[PDB]
């Protein structure tokens, strides 16, 4: 086979340049393809030259990035000396101008929208300070970060909810989700029949998650989430001073769960600080997961506000946690090791579809077991007590009555009116004990109910709320922290890292309770920006 | 934060009154409770009195108990060594008197009562003596276990079967588990649809195991179960002179399975003699668990005759172990040891919950696995076998006449009739070698025809039987021993004792047998007391 | 019990003798009923009869081979040493009346039969070339496999398909198959309910594989499996010269799975050759499960064909693997190490059962997930290749478009039509990107289209097409061969072997491509001797 080895040799001698002709012929291929539908019809081939665009913007940058940053930071230093120089007498300057800013977007729109809002803007200020007084290190604590992501919210929800662009954005990016979860119901009908939907829940909605979790890891395969995380954790940090760790994983955990997202950094996690870890857990237990982002929405819930609540979900978080447990150690991770994010062990891309698939059967089990018990102690409990109530000629106490006569003062603060505190109160006593899954499900049929247009009241009974209250709930809801998770948090975390099980299990608690605080601060400024209609 | 430091210095100082007087409150408040609704009516407020009475009574015996041990024990001393002195002569007297007690309970009751009974009288002889023939080592046998265990069996038949207060107790204690289970039907409503009867044993059944072992788990944690096993143990470690371990085992596997009790002993084992093994499966493979006692209730099986077998197993497992395996060693485990039994790891009671909910998707799904593989093989068997008998010109032939012609003298001892003899003999089979879900259902069917009424013979087969052979089958039919739970059992008991495997294995068979002999000693002992109507 | 140890005694004394006398007596009553069947009558106790001699002269052939092996290889030798004498002139002669047969063959009965069986003939001898082209070791080739197999297939072909006997043969045993995947159904109906019919899939499919790996692993417990693996794998040993441990496992790969079959040789798998690693993962991938046979029955596909195809899928994967990647060291292992097969830990039928019953869960999970997330990515990909074709005025731009005009020269050079190949290559589309159960789900619907019998063409496509394409295809998707079995493959043979791990990643994708060209060669087999209609 003489001429098979002087073809290999031949290889072998060029194979870098054989391979980068063969990339640039497919990419000549592609713009060729976009050029001719282009020719052919502009309006209709519009978004795919709108795609290629971006996607040749962002290539570029990234390499001049990577090529040239050593001169772009030599360019840039003497200006940050110079503004180092005059900060001393430059800071009361800036400070003053941003509460002068603050104090007239109060007195000329939230004041204008109603008392609602200031009373949104009083509950983010008590939040704040409650967060304050109990903090681990009161004294101790750096004041940067916590400005900084109450600022990068509040900046956020103007874009997004106040402005013709972002709103268009977000609601077409909501509508595109919509569109993207009904592929499942091939795969369903397939398996399950064209009988499918007498069985709406389990042979319906699951199989979203299983398809969301497929392409999830396909994407991680693909290499766009690090991208977006990267891109996204490199703001936070610059911001806010974060370490690099705690603001990769809280990037991160816009897109995934509080499990699998310490993933990222595996092998830095004996190495990371108190308070590192408490961020970590605090981001996870803050934020959802993108497989059950098509569950929630199937139910009836608004994709815009649950894509809204998860993107803000996480300067909340960071600032809440560094407020609650501040730093008092010298971080050893550096920003190189952290930004490093090792993909799968997949060969391919199926590979990587079919291990997304298979890892999704435990999700969608516990999913389901854990609704069947918890809905069926619920129902136990409900009897119980009016059971108990009928003594003293009050059958009507039940779980609900009690949670909507508890969790009213935090509902009331994120200024939902004072009738809708009590219907919102259930909605929290069911997140905080059972999950979110039973919260949504019932926040759905009161959103159906306005639909539908019936009877406000019923018997002196209300049957929905309004539509400002039910994004308030949106955004209040849109978390992992229940008391049950505690378990599987902390399983996870020491299975990940075993020496530090000492420290996991110290800051759990302070995690769950800053992950909800960070829920209700999002909750505010969506309040404080929503119009009564 | 010199006033936080300072209130954690109180809080240091006193932290035992302060946590005390809280539950003090809260047990104030919940008398409070009790006494105003007695007072605003008492018949309506009676089970809340009746509740807290005993719960404030066992409270304080406990207390009283734990107190005072060494004083009562000083106390009860001289009576002790008087009746060791007189013992060597008042034996006889004893021993006597209970002869003659049982010889005109025998000619009295059990001969107005009929023949069957005297039969199930000497079914009992039979089986007792064939287990001594067989015995591991039949020269060094202690009787009094036996007997003692054989009498405890006797006494629970008599005040629940032949008195109003316990039939009464046990018939409430029965409904009350009807209307538990019912609870589950939510969550599979909501989980599977309001069409989750369209697919009853599935989408109906199953849910009842998940939500029953959620709540042992749940027990468990609180530590009731821990409590009347304690209580249960005593009594029979008193009785009988049996080790702590066996007696805490069998005491323990009338609510837990075959493969979870043993946890309540795990360090324990390495160090249990051969005896104490055998005696463990042995009352591992006479008793059911409380998660599937839901589903047999569902089918139709009578609560409080499951509930009293499951209780008469165990007196009846740990003899029949010690004569058939009698202890040749000197046990090393003390009663101390023994009684301490580690609850799991669960934070909190919802995290219990979420732990028993999950561990059981492995149950649910073997059990359906099993019963599907299980039918499928009966189902070709039968037709091979009547392809087989078309030969002789007898194609009726079938594994339920081999059966019916093989059990019989089995179901004959324990004092079924002639023509019932053949129709449990088939019951005992589908349980020898399928498993009890398959022997239950089978009897549901039989009950159902009969309380349908329609006629006892058709063509001249027997459609159903009667009520005391119902009751005395289920007596028969509560247990896990099947040829296929060898296997699993042997696994669970090495996995949890690796060092043991050697002898595990050796007395596996034995216990399978010697606990299907206990179902048999508990059924003979239920026929011998109940009446034919 | 003196009694007692005088029987023991007596019992050790002559153990051997009692339990042969037992099974004489079984033997005897068996051998009795046969007899009395046959004399009742003879016709209808044929079958027992035949069984019975079969098995009879089975045994006595084993126990004469066993005993006499050394004095027939010392008889056989002479003729041995005359023949290795002669061979060196003889070796033409014989080669040359091999090739004359070839050719007489094909003139008189391929050309008869038309042109698409020349094709077929072509195609594999293209298929062959194209092997050795890209051989890794061309120069070192052993010829003898390649010829052995393509010649056995090629005898078994002509036996099965093109004689009266092996079609009838064939044809009842895919009959008996078909009756014996109707005993699911009870289990199913039970589970599931009289309507388990409303998601046919899920409720009476999937029950047919648990079933089937029931069955399986009860006959792997009782020793028939490797007694028919032995038998088969000296013939190919014998004939073509391979090593025995890739003989047995392309062997036992007919009945079992890929990654289960190299258990069948565990211990030796540190020791095996490079080239006896990629025979085994080829092998893997050229055959199907006996699991999954009877879902793809139960779809339409003829059972016939199926077991046809898995019995000639052995000697094409071993002659192409050792074309593709032949042996170049020492094999170690020996023809009793590798025939000695280790049964599982087993104590009875019922735990085997109960062992193969709870392995099926997994399988059945993973294929109703990996199904529905294939189809929804189907879905997915073909609405956004029309979204992209529309630019171009072609929005009928799909996956099976690109799919039927890409894999066309495949499925022309198997024998098909110029028409069917576009069809037939949308099939091999499936089967390479997603698995085989979506190919033949389809292949069923377009059977089930032509026994309908509508018009062939609406609207100018084609809607069905023959059965000699139909069969052409059954025999080229008989395979495991997707790029997503790479890792699971990968990951099972490492943990099997770790110390193998660098050589197997090496050789797994020639692998696949080797079970690919094995089943394109069995397809073209088929088709040369297949007619057209
Ligand atoms: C409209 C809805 C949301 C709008 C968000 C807008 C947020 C922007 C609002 C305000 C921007 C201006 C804030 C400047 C405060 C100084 C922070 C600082 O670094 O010094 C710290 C004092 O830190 C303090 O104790 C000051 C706390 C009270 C300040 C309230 C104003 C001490 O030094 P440091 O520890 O090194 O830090
Ligand atoms: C418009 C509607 C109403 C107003 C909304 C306002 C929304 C404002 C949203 C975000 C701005 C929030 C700024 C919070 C500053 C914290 C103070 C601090 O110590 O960090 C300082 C950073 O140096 C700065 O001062 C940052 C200035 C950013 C200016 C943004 C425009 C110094 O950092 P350090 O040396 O590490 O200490
Ligand atoms: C509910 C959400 C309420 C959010 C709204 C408001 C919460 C405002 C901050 C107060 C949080 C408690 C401070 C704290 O760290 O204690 C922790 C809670 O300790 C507990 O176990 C109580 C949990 C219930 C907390 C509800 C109040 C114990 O700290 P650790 O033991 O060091 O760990
Ligand atoms: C009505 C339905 C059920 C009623 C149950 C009522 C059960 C109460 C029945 C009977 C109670 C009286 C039994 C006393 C028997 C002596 C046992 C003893 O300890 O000595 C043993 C003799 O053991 C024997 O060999 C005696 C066996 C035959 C006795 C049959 C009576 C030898 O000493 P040990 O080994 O140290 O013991
Ligand atoms: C009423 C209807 C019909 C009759 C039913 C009768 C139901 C009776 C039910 C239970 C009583 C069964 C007693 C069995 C005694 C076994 C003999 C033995 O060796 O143990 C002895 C215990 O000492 C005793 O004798 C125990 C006496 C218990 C008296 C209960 C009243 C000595 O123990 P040891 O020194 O370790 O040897
Ligand atoms: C009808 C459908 C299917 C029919 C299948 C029928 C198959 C029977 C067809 C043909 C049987 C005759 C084949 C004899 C070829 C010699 C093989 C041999 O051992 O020597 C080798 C030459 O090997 C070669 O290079 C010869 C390759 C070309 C031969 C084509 C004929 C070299 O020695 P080796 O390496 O030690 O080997
Ligand atoms: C009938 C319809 C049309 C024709 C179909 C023909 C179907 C023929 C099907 C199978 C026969 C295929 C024979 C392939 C022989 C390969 C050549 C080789 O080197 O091995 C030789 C074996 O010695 C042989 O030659 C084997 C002879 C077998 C004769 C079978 C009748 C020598 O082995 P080595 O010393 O190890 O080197
Ligand atoms: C965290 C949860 F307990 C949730 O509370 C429950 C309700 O969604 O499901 C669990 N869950 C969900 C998504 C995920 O990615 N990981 C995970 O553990
Ligand atoms: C022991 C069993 F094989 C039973 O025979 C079968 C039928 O109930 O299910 C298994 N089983 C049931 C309850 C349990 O707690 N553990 C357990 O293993
Ligand atoms: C190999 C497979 F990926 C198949 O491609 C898929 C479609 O049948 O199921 C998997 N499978 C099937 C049978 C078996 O025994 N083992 C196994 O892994
Ligand atoms: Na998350
Ligand atoms: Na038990
Ligand atoms: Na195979």
């Amino acid at each position: 086979e003489r001429m098979c080895g002087r073809m290999s040799d031949f290889c072998r001698e060029h194979k870098t340049t054989l391979r980068y002709i063969i990339w640039g012929i497919l990419i000549a291929g592609y713009l060729a393809l976009v050029i001719a539908a282009c020719v052919m019809n502009f309006h209709r081939a519009l978004p795919l030259f709108v795609i290629t665009v971006v996607a040749i913007f962002f290539v570029v940058w990234d390499h001049l990035m990577a090529k040239y940053e050593s001169q772009i930071a030599r360019f840039l230093s003497p200006g940050q000396r110079l503004l180092d120089s005059h900060w001393f007498w430059l800071k009361w300057v800036i400070w003053g101008c941003l509460i002068l800013g603050v104090i007239l977007w109060l007195v000329f729109d939230t004041a204008k929208l109603g008392q609602q809002q200031l009373v949104s803007f009083g509950g983010l200020i008590i939040y704040t300070s409650l967060t304050f007084l109990f903090s681990k290190h009161p004294t101790k604590v750096y004041w940067r970060p916590v400005f900084w992501g109450i600022g990068l919210q509040f900046l956020l929800g103007l874009l997004i909810l106040r402005t013709e662009p972002g709103f268009m954005a977000f609601d077409w990016l909501g509508k595109q989700v919509q569109t993207f979860l009904g592929y499942s119901d091939a795969g369903a009908s397939f398996v399950f029949g064209e009988k499918y939907t007498d069985h709406f829940f389990a042979f319906k909605v699951l199989p979203i998650v299983i398809f969301f979790s497929t392409v999830m890891s396909m994407l991680y395969y693909l290499g766009l989430m690090q991208w977006i995380i990267r891109k996204v954790g490199w703001v936070m940090l610059v911001t806010m001073g974060t370490s690099p760790v705690e603001s990769v994983v809280a990037s991160g955990n816009i897109f995934i769960g509080q499990t699998e997202s310490p993933l990222l950094v595996r092998p830095y996690l004996p190495y990371v600080t108190k308070s590192e870890l408490h961020a970590i857990m605090t981001a996870g237990f803050s934020t959802i997961a993108g497989s059950v982002l098509g569950a929630y929405i199937s139910f009836g819930v608004s994709s815009s506000h649950l894509l809204t609540a998860s993107v803000m979900s996480a300067p909340a978080a960071l600032a809440i946690s560094k407020l609650f447990w501040p730093e008092t150690e010298t971080p050893k991770i550096n920003l190189k090791n952290a930004m490093k994010m090792e993909s799968g062990d997949s060969r391919n891309l199926l590979e990587a579809a079919t291990q997304g698939a298979s890892s999704s059967i435990s999700l969608v089990a516990n999913i389901a077991v854990n609704l069947i018990a918890f809905l069926a102690l619920l129902s136990f409990m409900n009897s119980a007590l009016s059971w108990l109530g009928n003594m003293f000629d009050y059958p009507q106490l039940s779980f609900e009555v009690i949670c909507s006569y508890v969790f009213m003062p935090f509902a009331f603060m994120m200024g939902v009116d004072w009738q809708d505190s009590f219907m919102v109160a259930k909605l929290i006593g069911y997140k905080t004990f059972f999950n979110e899954f039973v919260a949504y499900q019932q926040l759905s049929k009161l959103i159906s109910l306005r639909q539908v247009g019936g009877p406000k009241f019923v018997d002196g009974v209300q049957q929905y709320m309004s539509m400002r209250s039910e994004a308030i709930s949106t955004y209040a809801l849109c978390g992992f922290a229940n008391f049950g998770s505690l378990g599987i948090v902390i399983g996870g975390l020491t299975s990940m890292a075993p020496s530090r099980k000492r420290d996991i299990t110290a800051g759990a608690m302070r995690a769950l309770i800053a992950g909800t605080i960070a829920c209700f601060l999002t909750a505010c400024i969506a309040g404080m920006l929503t119009n009564t209609p």
